């Protein structure tokens, strides 16, 4: 994972290239089918770009550069969001309170008792369900930042 | 990976959680430390609670049960909006596109390539390091999902 530093490095030059997303995904997409000419053969839409003065004319390349570039910013700040929760838990019950995984596990399993016991109308089989992946998701994702800082969980 | 309507699930029973987030914390810790009495061990503070009265008059349980569903509920939501951003771009590259994580890797390239040549004074070693390894957890998430799919990338 990345550090809060590293992440802001990240967010910093991705502001730029908001500054003008339509140019550098126009640069990006004609970087990478100059570069790799076997990826451009994955875009049937593209089929009559034959030439990188023909790519550089296109329209819609540069329609789909915006599209390339603003989906992934999307993915770059959620991922972001959500590790700069994750992460100073996964550190302090690694270092400080040394919890197991099976711990996490039994508290898990605890939540899902409790919300079926409050709200049995409500929390039917497929919300447990979708509570029980979520937990798991989320245990998951601290392990493996337990690996990462060395602690056997 | 939760489908779109599990998240919902989840997100709708955690907004009950928060309308008793106090009560909810309460009964998930008596429920770990009466299931699990070895769990109790870790709470230097608490430990000396032996029943679930007791435990239901504890002002300290109570404050840290809140403390623990606060922040497993922000975690939550932060994997939710991620998710939703990161799973059908996964989606559509392995069964319409049918892009191997290779092709990524070449994106990549590419977009660090043009954020060092437009914008050298904000993208030093130290911020291309750091969107390196961004871009790198990027595809490593999409191979995650291929892998979840039966697509070979
Ligand atoms: C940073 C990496 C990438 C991102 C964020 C990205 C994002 C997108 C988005 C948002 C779409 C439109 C919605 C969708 O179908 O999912 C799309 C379509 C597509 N992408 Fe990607 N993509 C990436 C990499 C690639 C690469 C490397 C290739 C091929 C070498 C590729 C091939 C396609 C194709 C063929 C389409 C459909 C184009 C059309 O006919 O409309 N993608 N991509
Ligand atoms: C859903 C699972 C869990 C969540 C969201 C969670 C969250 C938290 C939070 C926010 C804190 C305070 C800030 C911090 O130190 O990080 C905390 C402290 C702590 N947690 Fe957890 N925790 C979880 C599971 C567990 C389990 C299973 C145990 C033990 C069996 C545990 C033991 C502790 C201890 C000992 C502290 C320090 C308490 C104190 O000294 O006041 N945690 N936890």
């Amino acid at each position: 994972g990345l550090s809060d530093g590293e992440w802001q490095q990240v967010l910093n030059v991705w502001g730029k290239v908001e500054a003008d997303i339509a140019g550098h995904g126009q640069e990006v997409l004609i970087r990478l089918f100059t570069g790799h000419p076997e990826t451009l053969e994955k875009f049937d839409k593209f089929k009559h770009l034959k030439t990188e003065a023909e790519m550089k004319a296109s329209e819609d390349l540069k329609k789909h550069g915006t599209v390339v570039l603003t989906a992934l910013g999307g993915i770059l700040k959620k991922k972001a969001a959500h590790e700069a929760e994750l992460k100073p838990l996964a550190q302090s019950h690694a270092t400080k309170h040394k919890i197991p995984i099976k711990y996490l596990e039994f508290i898990s399993d605890a939540i899902i008792h409790v919300l079926h016991s409050k709200h049995p109308g409500d929390f039917g089989a497929d919300a447990q369900g979708a509570m029980t992946k979520a937990l798991e998701e989320f245990r998951n994702d601290i392990a493996a930042k337990y690996k990462e800082l060395g602690f056997q969980g």
